[PDB]
């Protein structure tokens, strides 16, 4: 929502900023597509310091493009960009759940730790524990970080 709306300005719609890589993605041969997107995630952070609306556009469509790219499921950087996206969105239940259902971050501990941290701050301590154990049984690396955060999480909710 903002195509053709570009007025006299140094800045476009977030859509055009994203379309600058998309036009290049159409006929992209095979020099790793993630390496293109990461350049635009850093580019929007250096060119647009408080204009996060552009960054979020790149991030929400990043998880779409590499969603059914099933070899990027557990990529620590791709999941780290989902964690980067997370702090700008209040729908973290729907977000991290969607990732888990599509296999995104099943072998990534920082995914389960991030969601559990959100849920604790809401009062979803039992559901957050239920997320941390999902990591432990799925063997999400680092597994040791899941187990240490699990027991430290349990020693909190038993006292509350």
């Amino acid at each position: 929502m903002g195509h053709h709306h570009h007025h006299h300005s140094h800045m476009d719609t977030p859509e055009n900023v994203l379309q600058m890589l998309e036009a290049h993605m159409q006929s992209y041969k095979g020099n790793d597509p993630l390496g293109e997107w990461e350049r635009y995630i850093q580019w929007v952070e250096e060119n647009f310091p408080e204009n996060k609306e552009y960054l979020i556009t790149l991030l929400e469509h990043l998880m779409k493009e590499f969603l059914d790219k099933k070899k990027y499921h557990n990529d620590p950087r791709f999941i780290s960009y989902c964690l980067k996206f997370a702090e700008y969105n209040s729908d973290l239940h729907q977000f991290f759940e969607f990732l888990y259902n599509h296999g995104i971050g099943t072998l990534s501990s920082p995914l389960y730790i991030a969601w559990a941290g959100h849920l604790e701050a809401q009062g979803e301590l039992q559901h957050a524990s239920a997320v941390l154990q999902r990591g432990i049984q799925n063997q999400a690396e680092p597994r040791e970080f899941l187990q240490q955060q699990y027991r430290l999480f349990q020693t909190r909710l038993t006292e509350t």
